[PDB]
């Protein structure tokens, strides 16, 4: 599997996230830890507004409008592709995902 982020600039650092971990568990190193979510695995942020691919979306989980309420005030806006990066991981399913930063970083 692969997974690459990307910044609302374009700036998109690549890394390979192990199977069984979230983009923010590989943040802590590849460095999106800075361009990722910031209260982690947790939901109480809305740093974590990453906007993903369309077909990478899928496979993740379906968090209901539950955890979007806190994400849905972010500081930014929110869409059916948008994620807490603290609330998807990257099994062997997924390879080669997409994932984006929000209009801005909280
Ligand atoms: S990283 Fe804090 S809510 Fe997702």
């Amino acid at each position: 599997s692969k997974v690459v982020y990307v910044s609302h600039d374009g700036t998109r650092r690549q890394l390979d996230v192990a199977d069984g971990v979230s983009l923010m568990q590989a943040a802590v190193s590849n460095g999106i830890y800075d361009i990722v979510g910031d209260c982690g695995g947790s939901a109480s942020c809305a740093t974590c507004h990453v906007y993903v691919n369309e077909a990478f979306t899928d496979k993740v989980p379906a968090a209901n409008e539950r955890e979007i309420g806190m994400l849905e005030c972010v500081t930014a806006e929110l869409k059916p592709n948008s994620r807490l990066c603290c609330q998807i991981i990257m099994t062997p399913e997924l390879d080669g995902i997409v994932v984006d930063v929000p209009d801005r970083q909280w």
